[PDB]
């Protein structure tokens, strides 16, 4: 249904902050580690400007019209409102990212499957009270850098396969086995993913460049989820952890 | 249509080193021994200057006013900035006669078909460095010698070249006639004049155009005197004004 050829109606679109280290604009479709700005009343993005630049010349033949060339763009300042929630987890983290100068990821999500990721910092944050109304809080970005706007991607391959190949097998205390994925629906792949401890006590997981390594803290029997990115697939194995 | 008789614009002056090894002042219009220096970003002519000399006597008469002469002329420093382009020919030139000292001739080429030409050593080199501003090579040249400016090859014709044939007819009241004036004595005249009537009342005259006017106040025979220049030619033209 959403066709990236043609006009959307722009209902649904979604801002999202990533709070976390990495590349954001390697996998902005992955809505891991970003947070979810909800209810946004409304949203201004930023205007990819570029300033003029003077290539005139006293020897130049003529000067009846100007000559001028493309200078520095400095793209940025865009601005939204949204529903005021103080006690609300993201607007904490908003005021936060207000309180210091740090430069900061931001995503917008749009309802034909595209999306515009933008790194800033917080240049106003304001609030609007009335009765009969919604008290809003105003935010605005100004941007740095070059940002990554979604006509920079064009393939995307949409993946939609993934499966788990793990041990499922004995864990001795102090030697750790290590857990497969496979994440190739027809090789081109654009999508990361996780894996979590159901009980933390048993075994424990480390997760990082594909390699899942899962330790038997304890002995028992233990489940080990996996979750593809924003949550489309999953995966779940069994580890026995033995006490000899 | 260049013309050295009208102001122009400066827009396209060109700048140009001498390579060869004749007389620079012999042929300077023709561009066949000449290096052009491209992209100047703006120049600045040697301003020709003469200091001053008392010429005072103790026995003088009057010495409550100073007495003074004209001494020593300089053709003071042509200062030009163009843009730094190292790996081309005439900056590496431009550069090297800066470095051996020679004194060598260049020249000015004005969107009026003139050309001022100096002969002067380099007694400046310099760069500025910006970012988002192009890199510019200043440079200065103290000019030597008597310069040659377009005022030296200017030519002037004073070949008897003025006709007068008036309206010779019958003017009436209320109506004006015209008076025709030829100053080609093949084409090149550069001598103007001044028309005007004998009394002012019988005719009231006026001159424009290139072209004389006579309006017919009152009736009779009315006289125009014209004059060329400081009185070398003149003509006289009878007009005649009738009652209606």
């Amino acid at each position: 249904v959403p066709n990236p050829t043609m006009p959307v109606k722009g209902a649904g679109t979604t801002l999202w902050v990533y709070k976390g280290s990495g590349d954001p604009y390697a996998n902005p479709l992955s809505d891991v580690d970003w947070s979810r700005l909800a209810k946004v009343k409304d949203l201004t993005p930023g205007e990819l400007t570029a300033e003029s630049y003077d290539d005139s010349y006293l020897d130049d033949e003529d000067a009846d019209w100007t000559a001028t060339g493309q200078g520095q763009k400095s793209a940025g300042d865009t601005s939204f409102t949204l529903a005021w929630m103080p006690g609300e987890q993201g607007q904490q983290a908003l005021l936060a990212w207000f309180n210091e100068g740090d430069t900061r990821a931001y995503k917008i999500r749009f309802p034909n499957g595209t999306v515009d990721v933008f790194r800033g910092w917080v240049s106003s944050i304001g609030k609007a009270v009335t009765a009969k109304e919604v008290i809003t809080r105003t935010v605005k970005v100004t941007n740095v850098g070059r940002p990554s706007m979604a006509e920079d991607r064009s393939t995307v391959t949409a993946a939609t396969g993934m499966t788990v190949t793990p041990a499922s097998t004995s864990v001795v205390k102090g030697q750790s086995t290590t857990l497969t994925v496979a994440f190739q629906p027809e090789g081109v792949t654009d999508k990361s993913f996780r894996a979590v401890s159901a009980d933390k006590t048993k075994a424990t997981v480390s997760v990082s460049g594909m390699t899942i390594t899962v330790n038997g803290v304890a002995a028992g029997k233990v489940n080990i989820p996996v979750v593809s990115g924003n949550g489309e697939f999953a995966a779940v194995a069994e580890i026995t952890v033995t006490a000899s």
